[PDB]
């Protein structure tokens, strides 16, 4: 699903959260250069509001890559 990670990608990379172009497959987040913890937050709430189902609870918490994020999330509405 590229739409997840076209505004999801965008809104992070725009966010204030860090470049698209440093970002790695591997890239870890917070942990390589993670974004604020209210900054977390309020996007899970935007991707929530174009993904039909809330990230935010342990379940953003147990999240440390990036691509792992958007991985669980894109599949989410590509297919619950």
């Amino acid at each position: 699903m590229n739409d997840v990670l076209t505004r999801v990608l965008e809104v992070v990379k725009n966010f204030e959260k860090v470049d698209a172009s440093k970002v790695t497959p591997e890239s870890h987040f917070v942990k390589d250069l993670g974004l604020n913890s209210l900054d977390v937050v309020e996007v899970v709430f935007a991707i929530e509001q174009e993904f039909i189902l809330d990230i935010p609870d342990h379940d953003a918490e147990k999240i440390q890559s990036i691509p792992d994020a958007v991985e669980y999330i894109a599949q989410n509405p590509m297919a619950k």
